[PDB]
């Protein structure tokens, strides 16, 4: 559980990455692409651009990194209380994506990655672990909505 001043250093940098969704969904999902390339196998072969510049001038990837934001940014913004917008998104990254817990971490990492690389003065040691804190829960409860549901993560 996260203490009522975490929870703001969260949803500060968070209005930041409101500002430019989109940019910060492409930065954030190349990353991921790019520390840890298993992950681009979980999206069929159709994509599997080869080159940076491909990534950021993907609107398929754009869109996607919209989508993505916006489902972590509503969830985020309930401070815990979120079993409602975090059980589709389990029931769908379980039984059809197939997506295990190690990917939420590299994910979370990549977050982590450009919040600080675009933010470092709303990004701090103290935001940082409000981040981390908030991106364990996020970790944790859909674990354990993905074992409901028969998956084992
Ligand atoms: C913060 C973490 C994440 C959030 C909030 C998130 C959310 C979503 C949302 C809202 C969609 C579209 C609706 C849906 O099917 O549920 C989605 C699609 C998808 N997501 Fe995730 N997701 C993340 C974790 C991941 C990771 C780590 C991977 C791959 C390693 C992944 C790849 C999957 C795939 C494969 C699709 C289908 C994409 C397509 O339309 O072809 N996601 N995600
Ligand atoms: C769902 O579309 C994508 C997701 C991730 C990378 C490239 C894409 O076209």
């Amino acid at each position: 559980v996260l203490s009522e001043g975490e929870w703001q250093l969260v949803l500060h940098v968070w209005a930041k990455v409101e500002a430019d969704v989109a940019g910060h969904g492409q930065d954030i999902l190349i990353r991921l692409f790019k520390s840890h390339p298993e992950t681009l196998e979980k999206y069929d072969r159709s994509k599997h651009l080869k080159t940076e510049a491909e990534m950021k001038a993907s609107e398929d990837l754009k869109k996607h990194g919209v989508t993505v934001l916006t489902a972590l940014g509503a969830i985020l913004k309930k401070k815990g209380h979120h079993e409602a917008e975090l059980k589709p998104l389990a029931q769908s990254h379980a039984t059809k994506h197939k997506i295990p817990i190690k990917y939420l971490e590299f994910i979370s990492e990549a977050i982590i990655h450009v919040l600080h690389s675009r933010h470092p003065g709303d990004f701090g040691a103290d935001a940082q672990g409000a981040m981390n804190k908030a991106l364990e829960l996020f970790r944790k409860d859909i674990a354990a909505k993905y074992k409901e549901l028969g998956y084992q993560g």
